[PDB]
């Protein structure tokens, strides 16, 4: 069992940032993971927002980010067979980019995943996560 | 949409809890919901946690609550078709019972949910979500 693989391989993911008072907060995802090649460099988890400026909402993980960078990501695997069950569990340090490199390799790692993003637009800022820590359990 | 019966119904939610350090902690459980049948009562969301063996993990979660008893809870639905995405999401207040009723409570609740509980032992503390708000989306 791979935690990394089972992890960036699954559809979706529930993401927790902190709220303006520090109550958690949960959305879910769809994601693209990075693992670096040169080994021993941090994993990048990378999550495009469907969010526009001035005149729209999805607004509050992006203004929670801002305040503090500090969240976390799980992938969770339910089984009507209990000793079938697994989950594994990102923390990290999310950075919101506007532009740049960031921008364009999160674009890329999301639409080589997803084939949903044919015909879906990507237009918005994408969160870079540094994970820090993986965690995982298996039944 | 009805929100709260699609939360229910639900075999699994992400449960988060706030780290020792502020950080969101996260966590699959299964879980039971107690909607009143009297109008202006929260909502109970009742998770069990075993104690037939004690583990780092369990105590980690039963401490997070101890020290701020802010918590939220997501059900998501993923599908390929991103028309029929949603989710569900109660923010509340946890406490966890080591006896009395609302152990009796969750316990009953749990079983009639889940049949595993008839070779799965139930005989840990109950985490008591009182449930301040519920959020919900549908694609
Ligand atoms: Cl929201
Ligand atoms: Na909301």
């Amino acid at each position: 069992f791979d935690a990394v693989t089972a992890f960036a391989d699954a559809p979706a993911a529930v993401l927790s940032t902190l709220n303006a008072d520090g109550a958690p907060h949960l959305v879910p995802v769809v994601f693209a993971v990075h693992v670096p090649h040169v080994e021993g460099q941090p994993a990048r988890i990378y999550t495009a927002v469907d969010a526009k400026r001035k005149t729209t909402r999805n607004l509050r993980r992006l203004a929670n980010i801002d305040r503090d960078s500090r969240v976390s990501l799980l992938v969770d695997h339910y089984s009507d067979d209990w000793t079938q069950l697994w989950w594994v569990r990102a923390d990290g340090v999310a950075t919101t980019h506007h532009s740049g490199d960031e921008v364009a390799t999160g674009y890329a790692l999301l639409r080589a995943k997803y084939h949903q993003y044919e015909r879906v637009s990507l237009d918005g800022p994408v969160i870079s996560v540094e994970v820090s820590r993986w965690a995982s359990w298996q039944a």
